[PDB]
């Protein structure tokens, strides 16, 4: 029944100063205080008989004004053995759909749909169909043009995935985006597997359609189920991280589910939030020390 709280800063704004650690440590009346990364993350072994509802409040209030995330959990079962991760806006900095939209002159028009889809105001599948329709007649060349010139990796991402593969964890990049993107991005970051939707083409141009049945909110949950049976585990052994409504099924089902820099209504719904850290936050959530990372 033993607890632990973890404080995480962004490694590029490492404001978790030694004095804050002690302060927070004593706000929750804690014994140990264990440093995972100097000025970035620390473990506060909670005292028994304290619902995380309180330890959250104590720590969030003590830390108020500082760019430091708080999560509380049980110390055992912290290191997950599956990672299932969103691509667009989670592991890359862009929306692959919105970037292709630039190549048709409608980035602004399509990004507003994307925004509403990822907030959960519209279902993913008609949102994909509507946005993808406007890519009709686009040549296939635009794919690598966008990957090469406008796609960039979210900080912490290679480190996160490489460091879990080092500890025997299966890592899947599970996206509502497009296989021509996820196949490259996943090899680039270091995933074992990727699964995304598929654009249809005639051999030169994009048809403007997507291969049906579309993978949406539900298909991310099933991929999580498929992977867990396949590897001899349950989804409780998984950590899931995304930003939009199509990740909520998989975030809610995983043993550890993380709304990372999530849209307004999405973070409103998630139990565990990271609003300041980068992708290394998930390593510190899992109890890794910076010693244990892959450089
Ligand atoms: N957000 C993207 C795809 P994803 O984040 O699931 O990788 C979209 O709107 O199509
Ligand atoms: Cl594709
Ligand atoms: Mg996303």
């Amino acid at each position: 029944v033993s607890l632990v709280a973890t404080l995480i800063a962004n490694p590029a704004k490492a404001a978790l100063a030694p004095s804050l650690g002690i302060k927070a440590s004593a706000a929750v009346n804690a014994t140990g205080l264990y440093w995972l990364a100097d000025d970035i993350a620390c473990d506060i072994p909670l005292p028994l008989g304290m619902e995380a509802s309180e330890a959250d409040a104590s720590l969030r209030a003590t830390l108020d004004g500082a760019p430091i995330d708080v999560v509380v959990q049980e110390q055992e079962r912290r290191r997950k053995k599956i990672l299932i991760a969103d691509m667009d806006s989670t592991m890359i900095g862009q929306e692959c759909i919105d970037e292709l939209a630039e190549e048709a002159g409608l980035r602004d028009h399509v990004a507003a749909i994307t925004a509403r889809a990822m907030n959960g105001e519209i279902a993913f599948e008609p949102a994909l169909r509507e946005r993808v329709a406007l890519l009709k007649g686009l040549p296939l060349s635009v794919i690598d043009k966008v990957i090469s010139t406008r796609i960039t990796l979210t900080p912490g991402g290679p480190q996160l995935v490489r460091t879990m593969r080092k500890h025997g964890a299966y890592t899947a990049l599970v996206s509502g985006g497009f296989t021509s993107f996820t196949r490259r991005i996943a090899e680039m970051i270091g995933f074992n597997e990727e699964r995304a939707n598929r654009l249809i083409d005639d051999g030169t141009r994009l048809t403007g359609t997507v291969a049906e049945p579309i993978l949406g909110r539900e298909a991310k949950v099933e991929k999580l189920v498929e992977i867990a049976e396949r590897v001899g585990l349950t989804p409780e052994d998984a950590i899931a991280v995304g930003d939009g409504a199509n990740d909520l099924g998989m975030i809610q089902l995983a043993g550890t589910g993380v709304a990372l820099h999530a849209k307004p209504a999405v973070a409103a719904q998630a139990k565990m939030r990271i609003d300041h850290g980068d992708l290394t936050a998930l390593l510190y959530i899992q109890g890794y020390r910076k010693a244990d990372f892959v450089q």
